[PDB]
């Protein structure tokens, strides 16, 4: 079953990375000059993408780390898409906590296609067993970071963030990432 | 290759169909009671996605035929998604016109899945041939039907419009399965 994670990392690409990297520098620019408070840190260049191995991808960020806080949303991305005027990508961003202070701010998200292949592994007529859903995850993050490695989108636009849970802090982790820019 | 299309339309029905199926009939007696023009036809319960099985999705279906013409947005759909505070989910209403004039109204769009079939027959790193491409989007389909007849979401809420290109008419081809309602 080694197409269902190289299909979803293709998808992943083709329906959203390429058409969203190349005008979130810009987005965020924009962000940071009329829309950010004049007191606060910049928002980070890059959208930083989380990819739990155990596909465990709760909506609210909130849920998996109290230290990462939503702070606002960058301007919209519309666009015609297969028939849908004004389709719209939106992104969030974050702040990170490290001992009750801001570290860091970035956009933050989770890659949605997690969310499929933790779906598909619950669902009877998916024939997809648990244990076939890590070795997938890991196929996803593989395939995804060849994909980017020859995208022309990707212009260090993009910083994947892979991880498996054994207290792990997601927080730290995203530091670690954020300092290493 | 059964895998591709496989997960392509678990993902399609995941991310997408049963999310936005349940909240569709009240978004659209919502437009019909408060946003639709009072002197027009009310617009059809049930979301028509569109199949073409060459995997031509053109953006504007206005492009695909002159007699399908945008006419208006329903209320957006936003729900808080892997991160993604208030992600949106926003559906386009069309106009199918027969002999110069109205003859329907609908929500309508491309199963945007199929875009990615396409794509990646087109990049060599994707490794997935044209000749394979008609087989995925067969399967694509009837593995969606598969899905659609079992789920709770849909509550005949929604239609399929599989098709091939040999003039065709897809505002018929429409017109065809709305009067069929
Ligand atoms: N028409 C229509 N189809 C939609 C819509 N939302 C999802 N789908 C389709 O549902 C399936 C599963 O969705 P996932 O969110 O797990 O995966 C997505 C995640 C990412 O997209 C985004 C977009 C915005 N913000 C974050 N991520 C790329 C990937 C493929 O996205 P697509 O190529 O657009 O197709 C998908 C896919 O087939 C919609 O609003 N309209």
């Amino acid at each position: 079953n080694f197409n269902v994670a190289h299909g979803l990392a293709w998808s992943y690409y083709i329906g959203y990375l390429r058409l969203i990297l190349p005008e979130l520098q810009a987005r965020i620019r924009t962000y940071n000059q009329h829309y950010n408070n004049l007191l606060r840190g910049a928002v980070s260049q890059r959208l930083y993408i989380l990819l739990p191995l155990d596909c465990g991808v709760p909506d609210n960020l909130s849920m998996a780390d109290p230290n990462i806080r939503f702070l606002d949303k960058l301007p919209q991305q519309t666009g015609d898409r297969a028939g849908i005027k004004d389709r719209v990508y939106s992104n969030s961003i974050y702040e990170l906590l490290e001992n009750g202070q801001r570290a860091g701010t970035c956009v933050l998200e989770y890659a949605t296609p997690l969310q499929t292949l933790f779906a598909m592994s619950q669902y009877s007529q998916a024939g997809f067993s648990r244990e076939d859903r890590l070795e997938q995850a890991k196929l996803f993050c593989r395939t995804l970071e060849d994909i980017l490695a020859d995208a022309p989108e990707s212009q260090n636009n993009c910083r994947l963030i892979a991880y498996q849970e054994p207290s792990f802090s997601l927080s730290q982790e995203v530091l670690r990432h954020l300092r290493q820019e």
